[PDB]
RNA sequence: ACGGAAACCUUGAUUCUAACGCUACUUCUAAAUAA
């Protein structure tokens, strides 16, 4: 709600479920887990947990940043009320395919897209796969996909200006983010910027109008029905093997279905720092699904 | 408590075998006319 944390990447691998896949942007659960792990290994885990449990804490999904804050395509607003055209069906299907292919809009034209304007994607990163082997038994051949950014494209996240969070970010920029961090993939350089004046007035947490979630958030049971009864959304799985130092064997942490970004809702709701630890294991796994909204027209 | 942790695109392999810078060739020819 306060800052515009930008992070310049050169090579990163954010898995989509398999090691051979690599998404362009990471979700908020990945960065929250990275921060929690950094605080735990440094020693100040409880301070970060107390800050996260407070309602002032905020975190959003990674979004592209290329000479201007970019944002998620609003799911459910190509609405025909502003998309009615007299063109033939060939152009109608071409523009529908172009809209479906679009994944990230620029902040300068977000309202323009809500008016019915059409935009295209931009060169951000190339998803390349490199094959490596294990020459210790000479019977291994694995493949890792990466997301080497260029065109001076960085990633940005929106978090509060806090000394703890800034310190954890600065410690994380030499620890990498996601993937084979101790193999080259994941490293980044941190910078801290102020939110542009065209974003801070709309980046919100509470009104009753239509608000795009900017985070993979899961409402509590109190307002879930009201969320989906008049909402447009997408579902993502936060499954995986829970990285932990207190087991000799990896355990599949509990699957979780979360509302992606940008899911549009008729009102704001409350998130959850949900425990997804397997039964009978002292330290838990925290999945951050807490909303940061965007006010729309 | 990051679909994460551990993995060298590594092991050996001569741009190598054959092939005359070779063939014919005198550092040599002409002495007029005048006295």
């Amino acid at each position: 709600t306060y800052k515009l944390y930008i992070m310049t990447f050169q090579n990163a691998h954010f898995g989509s479920g398999t090691l051979d896949s690599s998404k362009l942007t990471f979700s908020a659960d990945r960065i929250f887990s990275a921060l929690v792990l950094e605080a735990l290994k440094m020693g100040k885990l409880d301070a970060f947990l107390a800050e996260a449990n407070q309602d002032k804490f905020t975190l959003t999904d990674a979004f592209p940043f290329q000479f201007g804050p970019f944002l998620p395509k609003p799911i459910g607003y190509p609405k025909h009320d502003q998309i009615d055209q007299s063109v033939d069906v060939k152009e109608v299907r071409r523009q529908a395919k172009l809209s479906k292919k679009l994944q990230f809009l620029a902040l300068e034209n977000v309202d323009d897209y809500l008016n019915g304007e059409l935009f295209e994607n931009e060169e951000h990163a190339v998803i390349d796969t490199v094959t490596k082997n294990q020459p210790h038994k000479d019977d291994n051949l694995y493949q890792v996909a990466t997301t080497r950014f260029s065109n001076d494209t960085s990633l940005y996240v929106i978090a509060n200006e806090s000394d703890l969070l800034n310190e954890l970010m600065s410690s994380l920029q030499y620890s990498g983010l996601g993937g084979k961090r101790s193999s080259g993939f994941g490293r980044f350089e941190l910078d801290i910027q102020n939110i542009p004046l065209e974003l801070s007035d709309r980046l919100t947490k509470n009104h009753s109008d239509k608000v795009m979630s900017l985070t993979t958030a899961l409402p509590v049971d109190a307002d879930l029905e009201e969320a989906m009864e008049d909402g447009h959304y997408l579902l993502t799985k936060s499954s995986g093997f829970a990285f932990s130092h207190a087991t000799n064997e990896n355990y599949r942490k509990q699957d979780l279905y979360k509302f992606a970004s940008g899911s549009t809702f008729s009102k704001t709701f409350e998130g959850q720092i949900v425990d997804v630890r397997p039964l009978d294991f002292p330290h838990a796994v925290l999945n951050y699904a807490k909303p940061l909204f965007f006010k729309l027209e």
